[PDB]
């Protein structure tokens, strides 16, 4: 009987909201397991790369996935969201489920998790979804569970993705509590779901279940815009990315774009790509662009046209606002036990250990880890 794990994030799942909220549920699987209150992630905080960093132990400079929308000025390929089943985007890294596929006698499993549906290094899992938003939370649990329980050979490592409550944050914001209570008292009962399913499976007491995000949600105003169409004409540069990391990539001399967009709003920094700041830990990859634009906490980028949105992230690292939580429950993890933090490419090296994997060449540090594992010393 070999080992699994289970890793389920709910995007945009901001670590205090369980300070703010009710979760009955969460609350009943952190009893028994462990809470890690709130997650050092990395630098850009969007989807896309937070979710590789988190299979993968890597910076986004280093995995390559370093926004949501990318331009490689080489090869012209784009990527974005939707635009995302290019492997070239993919392959800079090699993420945790590649690894355990590629095990004898061992598969990897997943349900809409960032890239689960895109061959890596030639390597696709033995069940997938196709990415399709429509699907819901029950069929995803159904089916992922069903593979954990069932399958021959047994699946080992599986991945399990929900859109909410990125989505309603965004529509919301994470200031408005009466819609977001709702909200997330709807992500409180999906946990409710999971935690009834692997009971009735009977995998509650020998299954790993992580769940945590990729990063929280921040209020932003009509009172703290910088509108770029307001500082620079657009025959100037291209827009790679928006906000609130906007990605530049100059048309004319670099210097008179700079010259320009230094002077736009004390609300933002402006970043030559080589004084990017070094706790980002995003300068070296191509795919960044010559000139980053990244707005203050709360603040957007806008365009003239561009829609409204009362939440979002993408914001510098560092704030609470951004950082998402961790919760653990099964075999491999104590009982009972909260942590203040982890960084968030700590969860590779851990999630490593518990499968019996060899890690890749990682930025993370699993001594940061050890106080959640039953077979571990805790300083
Ligand atoms: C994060 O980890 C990666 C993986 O080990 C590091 O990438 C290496 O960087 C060194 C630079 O000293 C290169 O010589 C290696 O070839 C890189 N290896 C890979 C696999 O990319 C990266 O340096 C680490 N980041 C930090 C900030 O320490
Ligand atoms: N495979 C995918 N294809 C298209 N969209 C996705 C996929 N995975 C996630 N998304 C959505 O893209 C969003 C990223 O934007 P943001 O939340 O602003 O980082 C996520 O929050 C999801 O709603
Ligand atoms: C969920 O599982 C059913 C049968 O168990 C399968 O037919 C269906 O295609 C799955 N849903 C997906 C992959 O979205
Ligand atoms: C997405 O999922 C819904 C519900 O299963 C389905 O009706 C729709 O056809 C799917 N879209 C694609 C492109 O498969
Ligand atoms: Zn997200
Ligand atoms: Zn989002």
């Amino acid at each position: 009987l070999p080992p699994k794990l289970l890793l389920v994030s709910f995007d945009g799942f901001r670590a205090d909201y369980l300070k703010n909220y009710e979760f009955p549920h969460l609350q009943n699987f952190i009893k028994e397991g462990v809470l890690v209150e709130h997650v050092k992630n990395v630098f850009i905080t969007k989807t896309f790369p937070n979710h590789y960093s988190i299979v993968t132990g890597l910076y986004e400079e280093s995995h390559g996935i370093v926004a949501n929308s990318m331009y490689d000025a080489v090869t012209k390929k784009h990527f974005s969201d939707s635009n995302d089943k290019d492997p070239f985007w993919w392959n800079e890294a090699v993420p945790i489920w590649v690894t355990n596929q590629l095990q004898e006698n061992r598969s990897s499993a997943a349900a809409m998790w960032p890239g689960t549906d895109v061959p890596i290094h030639d390597t696709i899992s033995s069940y997938f979804m196709n990415y399709n938003s429509s699907v819901s939370f029950e069929e995803r649990l159904n089916n992922i569970t069903m593979w954990l329980n069932n399958s021959n050979p047994p699946v080992t490592f599986a991945t399990l993705y929900w859109e909410e409550p990125d989505a309603s944050g965004h529509k919301y914001g994470p200031e408005d509590k009466e819609n977001m209570s709702r909200v997330l008292k709807k992500i409180d009962d999906l946990i409710g779901d999971l935690v009834q399913r692997l009971k009735m499976l009977g995998l509650w007491e020998n299954l790993n279940v992580i769940i945590t995000s990729d990063h929280g949600m921040t209020q932003c105003s009509q009172d703290r815009l910088i509108n770029l169409d307001s500082c620079i004409d657009h025959s100037y540069y291209t827009l790679i990315d928006l906000s609130p990391v906007a990605a530049i990539l100059p048309k004319i001399n670099r210097t008179e774009v700079y010259n320009k967009l230094k002077n736009c709003s004390p609300h933002m920094n402006v970043y030559l790509k080589e004084d990017i700041p070094n706790r980002f830990y995003y300068q070296h990859n191509d795919r960044i662009q010559p000139i980053i634009l990244v707005a203050d906490e709360g603040w957007t980028i806008v365009l003239n046209e561009s829609s409204q949105k009362l939440g979002d992230h993408g914001y510098d690292n560092s704030l609470p606002s951004m950082h998402p939580f961790l919760a653990a429950h099964g075999p491999a993890f104590h009982k009972g036990y909260k942590h203040s933090t982890i960084n968030i490419v700590d969860i590779y090296p851990m999630m490593c250990h518990i499968l019996g994997l060899k890690p890749h060449p990682n930025n993370g540090t699993f001594g940061h880890t050890k106080c959640l594992l039953v077979d571990q010393w805790c300083i």
